[PDB]
């Protein structure tokens, strides 16, 4: 679980949406597995624009931040699940590092800022939705 919080925004993994997000609907990806939804109050995060492939992550499986190297946002193929069907998920980077199911939301920043959440990961990967590129969120 996890969410950014951005202005009036809030950026979850589209598999994680509440019934709220989905009634506050701004825009939704499954080829991301990303959603945004409107929020009342003013956010807490700051979203980076950059091309940084090194950053830190949150991992609520060790309850630890770790280092990692990641590639740049691309197609990848994703197996089958109780949300999507067999696919390749867009904008996504990997990184070697631990992730497991119930880790998805956990935010990588780079020293400019918010640049993605767990969406992926398993055998030592980890994936991330990039939101980089999603310039309307700073507006
Ligand atoms: C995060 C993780 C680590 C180790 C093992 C399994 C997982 C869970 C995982 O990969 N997904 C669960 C949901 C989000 C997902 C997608 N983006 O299509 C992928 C369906
Ligand atoms: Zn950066």
């Amino acid at each position: 679980s996890g969410a950014i919080y951005v202005g009036n925004y809030r950026v979850v993994n589209r598999h994680l949406a509440t019934h709220n997000d989905w009634a506050n609907l701004v825009w939704e990806d499954s080829s991301r597995d990303l959603l945004v939804s409107s929020t009342t109050a003013q956010g807490c995060d700051t979203i980076a624009r950059c091309d940084c492939q090194t950053g830190v992550y949150y991992c609520s499986s060790r309850r630890k931040h770790y280092p990692v190297s990641f590639s740049k946002p691309s197609l990848i193929f994703v197996e089958a699940s109780e949300y999507y069907p067999a696919r390749y998920q867009s904008h996504l980077m990997l990184a070697v590092g631990h992730s497991e199911p119930g880790d998805c939301g956990g935010i990588l920043r780079c020293q400019h800022g918010v640049v993605g959440i767990v969406s992926t990961g398993g055998n030592g990967l980890v994936g991330f939705a990039d939101v980089r590129d999603l310039l309307w969120l700073d507006e």
